C-alpha cells in the first residue's frame, strides 16, 4: 500500500520521502549517511530519518547496510534506538538504490549534557543487557552514541557497526578497552563494560577518564590506573607481539579509586572498580551491575527486558552485492511499524 512521496534538496542531494513526513532539516552526520530531522504527521513525533550514502556501492557496503537494517529490526527496547520506520522510493528490485531508516529524534547527547548519574548508567546498563542479552556488541559505546530526551530517559544509537580517525589526541579512542584498541584477542561483550565505567567516570568527574595522546600514551594512562598485567592474563593475549610489548612495561599497582575519584559516593567507587578491570573475563557485566546496590533507587528486575534471539549467521556467509541488496530489499520490504 504505497504513499506518495514527494522530492527535497537538502544534505547536498535530494531526498524522496512519504508525505507523513514534514518539515525536514539537516542534523548532520550520523552513522553511514546524513541525518534529517522530520515532523512525523501519523504518529505526532519528532523523528531523525538517515538517507544511506551509496549503500550498495560495494560487497562491504551491501553487506553494512544489511547488518544495519537487520540490527535496527531487531531492537525494541526503551534505552536502545530502534526503528518506526524504514522506506525506499523503489517500487521494485531493479530500481532499488536508497534506503531511509526512521527513529526517534533525540535531544542531546551525553557530551552536550549523583542521581543524575545513577539514572543515566542504569538505563545505559538497562539498554545495554538487552543488547548483550542478544549476542550482540555494541563495539564503540562513547558519550556521543548515547543521547538523551528532556526528562534524561536514554537511548543509546550506532551499536553492531578508520585508522586515522582513531589516531591521536581523540575522543573516539577515549573510551574503548585496551584489548579492542591494542587488538590483544578475540573480544566479548565487556569491552561495553570498559567503556561504561569510562563513561561513568567522567560524568562523576566531568573529565575524561583515560584521554591519551595517542594509543600508548592511552594505555599507559590506563595500566597507571587498574595496574599492568598479571600472568594469568598475560597467558590470554593471543597476539605475541602485544604480549612481548607489554612485558617490557615497568609493572605498576592498581591504584587506589577512592583517590582518584575524591568525594563520590562509595558504591559509585566500587562499581567503577568492577568495570574498570583489565582483565575482560571478569569485568562486571551489564544483569550483575544493574543488581549493584548503586542503583538500589532504580533497580527492577522485572522491568529489564531481554532480546528476542538475534540471528546473527549472515556475518560468516560471504554473497555477492545483488545478494545483499535482495536480502536487503526484503527485510525493508517485510517491515511491520511498532504500536
Ligand atoms: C549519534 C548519531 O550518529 C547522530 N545522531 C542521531 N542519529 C540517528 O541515526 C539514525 C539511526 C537509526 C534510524 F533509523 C534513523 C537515524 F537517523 N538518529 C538520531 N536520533 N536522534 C539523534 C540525535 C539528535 C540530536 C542529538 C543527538 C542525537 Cl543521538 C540521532
Amino acid at each position: 500500500e504505497r504513499p506518495t512521496f514527494y522530492r527535497q534538496e537538502l544534505n547536498k542531494t535530494i531526498w524522496e520521502v512519504p508525505e507523513r513526513y514534514q518539515n525536514l532539516s539537516p542534523v548532520g552526520s550520523g552513522a553511514y549517511g546524513s541525518v534529517c530531522a522530520a515532523f512525523d504527521t501519523k504518529t505526532g513525533l519528532r523523528v531523525a530519518v538517515k538517507k544511506l550514502s551509496k549503500p550498495f556501492q560495494s560487497i562491504i557496503h551491501a553487506k553494512r547496510t544489511y547488518r544495519e537494517l537487520r540490527l535496527l529490526k531487531h531492537m525494541k527496547h526503551e534505552n536502545v534506538i530502534g526503528l518506526l520506520d524504514v522506506f525506499t522510493p523503489a517500487r521494485s528490485l531493479e530500481e532499488f538504490n536508497d534506503v531511509y531508516l526512521v527513529t526517534h529524534l533525540m535531544g542531546a547527547d551525553l557530551n552536550n549534557i549523583d542521581d543524575h548519574v545513577q539514572f543515566l548508567i542504569y538505563q545505559i546498563l538497562r539498554g545495554l543487557k538487552y543488547i548483550h542479552s542478544a549476542d550482540i556488541i555494541h563495539r564503540d559505546l562513547k558519550p556521543s552514541n548515547l543521547a538523551v530526551n528532556e526528562d534524561c530517559e536514554l537511548k543509546i544509537l550506532d551499536f553492531g557497526l578508520t585508522d586515522d580517525e582513531m589516531t591521536g589526541y581523540v575522543a573516539t579512542r577515549w573510551y574503548r578497552a585496551p584489548e579492542i584498541m591494542l587488538n590483544w584477542m578475540h573480544y566479548n561483550q565487556t569491552v561495553d563494560i570498559w567503556s561504561v565505567g569510562c563513561i561513568m567516570a567522567e560524568l562523576l568527574t566531568g573529565r575524561t577518564l583515560f584521554p591519551g595522546t595517542d594509543h600508548i600514551d592511552q594505555l599507559k594512562l590506563i595500566l597507571r590506573l587498574v595496574g599492568t598485567p598479571g600472568a594469568e592474563l598475560l597467558k590470554k593475549i593471543s597476539s605475541e607481539s602485544a604480549r612481548n610489548y607489554i612485558q617490557s612495561l615497568t609493572q605498576m599497582p592498581k591504584m587506589n579509586f577512592a583517590n582518584v575519584f575524591i568525594g563520590a559516593n562509595p558504591l559509585a567507587v566500587d562499581l567503577l572498580e568492577k568495570m574498570l578491570v583489565l582483565d575482560s573475563d571478569k569485568r562486571i557485566t551489564a544483569a550483575q551491575a544493574l543488581a549493584h546496590a548503586y542503583f538500589a533507587q532504580y533497580h527492577d528486575p522485572d522491568d529489564e527486558p531481554v532480546a528476542d534471539p538475534y540471528d546473527q549467521s549472515f556475518e560468516s556467509r560471504d554473497l555477492l552485492i545483488d545478494e545483499w541488496k535482495s536480502l536487503t530489499y526484503d527485510e525493508v520490504i517485510s517491515f511491520v511499524p511498532p504500536p
